[PDB]
């Protein structure tokens, strides 16, 4: 059958990718709801979050750290966990700091942006420079590095670079990545993996930024 | 020997009480650092934050889930990380939603009112409200639970009662816990867990809260 419903956004989300894509992976069916906070929804996340998680099972689950980890588990024969504790922990510690340290401030960069929330444009180049100096780290730690963790696609790979996807939706341009060749490659490279790509609208990449810090 | 070396602040810290008492828990003596950002510290976390670990093996750490989950796995007949996948992935989901939804936003309640960041007194308004409603999923979703996952103590009580005794620091003075009953029990109970205790100062409970939104 349908191993659960998820509840989501139309199209692709930052913190939904992963988790579409380990649940192929692992051969588990979804029901994708994207039309979010129904009374099902709410069910989950009384605070309307995407993503929430329902099984079969009848199960619930928020936070999109926990939905990934949970439907990822389910085979136990996966080698998106890591060799070892130390992997794991690794997967887990670029799982947070990709969902707290980049998507967190480049939600506050790009939401004034839109018009959803007010617009301030010392506010925005603040959370711009303050998600680019996290974004730095990666393009550090990734010089000579092919994955985030080990030897081989992780969790991490899979759901940070769904994270990362928000970037290079709107401000990633040309520019942007020969600025940062290292997160530039690893993401394309994370997009192009089939695990990846079959959750996911054909690959794309900016020429110029869609947004620069206009009202 | 000693295990490993934790970067943190002095004193109580709501990102770092959990891993001391898991790391007392499972018998692994810490070099407790107390002064962020020493030349040993940016090796690790080169933003600077705390928590941030390193072994005696010498492999490295930040974010706080991950060093607390990591000094946990270390040991195999633990019973802090639930008793099957789901309980686990009810773990990974508290301790997502306290560090994100409730000590970010209320990060950004408290520092204006210390001075360390610009205040408004709307935005703070704003953050105080956010960071209730983030909380009131607890109150509500603890009605009649001891613990927040299964039935006896898991990681998710230890992390999420040190990352919500920020509040209990500064906001959460008598009348609060009058309206707010169930979090203040199960605060008040995880504080009083010996593998708790034996890692924090005294227990102490506001009678008027510290601070109200002034500058
Ligand atoms: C970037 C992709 C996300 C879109 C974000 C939308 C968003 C809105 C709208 C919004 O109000 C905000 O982001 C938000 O959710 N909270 C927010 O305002 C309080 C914020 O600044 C903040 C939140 C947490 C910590 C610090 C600041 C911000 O303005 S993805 C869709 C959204 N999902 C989540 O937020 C899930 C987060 C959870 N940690 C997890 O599963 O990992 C979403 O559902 N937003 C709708 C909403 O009303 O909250
Ligand atoms: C509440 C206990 C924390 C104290 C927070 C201090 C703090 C300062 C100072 C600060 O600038 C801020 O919080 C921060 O770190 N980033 C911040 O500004 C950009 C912010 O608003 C934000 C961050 C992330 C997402 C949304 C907004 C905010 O003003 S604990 C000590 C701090 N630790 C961490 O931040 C670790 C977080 C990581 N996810 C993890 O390990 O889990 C810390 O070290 N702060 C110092 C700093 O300069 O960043
Ligand atoms: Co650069
Ligand atoms: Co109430």
């Amino acid at each position: 059958m349908v191993f659960g419903t998820l509840y989501t956004f139309p199209g692709d989300q930052c913190r939904t990718i992963a988790i579409k894509a380990v649940a192929k992976a692992n051969g588990l069916d979804l029901d994708i709801r994207e039309t979010p906070r129904t009374p099902d929804h709410l069910s989950i996340s009384k605070l309307g979050k995407v993503p929430a998680f329902q099984g079969a099972d009848s199960f619930k689950l928020f936070e999109c750290m926990a939905i990934a980890l949970y439907i990822t588990s389910q085979n136990e024969q996966t080698t998106l966990l890591g060799k070892d504790k130390k992997e794991y922990a690794e997967i887990i510690k670029w799982m947070s700091f990709f969902n707290t340290e980049i998507v967190i401030l480049m939600t506050q960069q790009l939401l004034p942006q839109l018009g959803v929330i007010p617009y301030d444009r010392d506010q925005v180049e603040f959370f711009a420079n303050m998600t680019q100096r996290s974004v730095d780290v990666v393009e550090e730690y990734l010089q000579d590095r092919t994955f985030l963790v080990g030897d081989q696609l992780s969790l991490a790979d899979l759901f940070c670079a769904g994270n990362i996807s928000l970037g290079f939706q709107f401000f990633y341009g040309k520019a942007w990545r020969q600025q940062n060749p290292n997160v530039s490659r690893w993401y394309e490279m994370v997009c192009h993996q089939p695990i990846y790509a079959a959750v996911t609208d054909k690959f794309q990449l900016l020429d110029e930024p869609k947004l620069t810090n206009n009202p």
